[PDB]
């Protein structure tokens, strides 16, 4: 699951650098349009006047496009950090599987246990400590029962 | 003019940087304030003054950095007390066998 | 620990949002210079 997450977070990641991307041309576009206007006012309610101006509005709406890109790295940046986490999880859990199941021990844990989708993640964990709760909580009654059978052995 | 627009990319990618930074450490105090307030709920049960001191009297300090492995390292002592334990509990149990 | 985790965040984040003003006027300087190029470019 952690493998999965490091495919679905990568996804999201390059699809938020794709939005900052845009923002990126459009910030560049409007940068442009800033130059444009800053050569009317070395060429040139004056025509002068008319060019200052419009270079504040233009340099006014770069500035809201480099604060909207910012947002998009704000995006690009919690996914890469949640991305980096997946994979330090994922390093972890496969160290944890590499000691290996045999087949037969795969196919009864999977018959015994259940699995939670991918968003669910943090869920399995949970879900491991409760299927230990229970397991062991089965366990010490079946000891229980042993030991009661041995005291009638007795 | 030409110079000082090429060094305002410059001081933009280097804004950018500082921007990550702040974003990874927004990231970060979100995530732990989620885990405080778990970590809140599951302490409001409290304890009493024995009750503080009894836990107290076995359990360790845990560290700032180990925070999230608080719950790994719980479980280890968990396991730690359990086999003490079992093992109290299979004396217990010989000593039923040799009493009946 | 989480609530001195969240005050230590909050520590390093001051001085990361320190960084970024510090940088962002060092930007608007820059800005500023290309202002002032183009102006020395029609005072004359």
């Amino acid at each position: 699951l952690w493998r999965e997450k490091i495919n679905l977070l990568n996804a999201r990641l390059a699809e938020a650098q794709t939005s900052e991307e845009q923002l990126q041309s459009q910030l560049d576009l409007q940068k442009k349009v800033v130059s444009d206007h800053m050569q009317r006012y070395l060429q040139v309610d004056s025509d002068a006047s008319v060019a200052k101006a419009k270079l504040d509005e233009a340099q006014t709406i770069e500035s809201e496009l480099d604060k909207q890109l910012r947002a998009a790295n704000k995006v690009t940046c919690v996914l890469d950090t949640e991305l980096t986490l997946a994979r330090a999880a994922e390093r972890k859990a496969q160290q944890t599987a590499q000691q290996g199941m045999k087949e037969e021990e795969r196919e009864l844990s999977a018959s015994h246990f259940p699995v939670v989708t991918l968003e669910q993640l943090p869920d399995i964990r949970d879900l491991e400590r409760q299927h230990e709760r229970g397991i062991q909580h089965e366990i010490e009654r079946v000891k229980a029962e042993l030991h009661r059978l041995n005291i009638e052995l007795t």
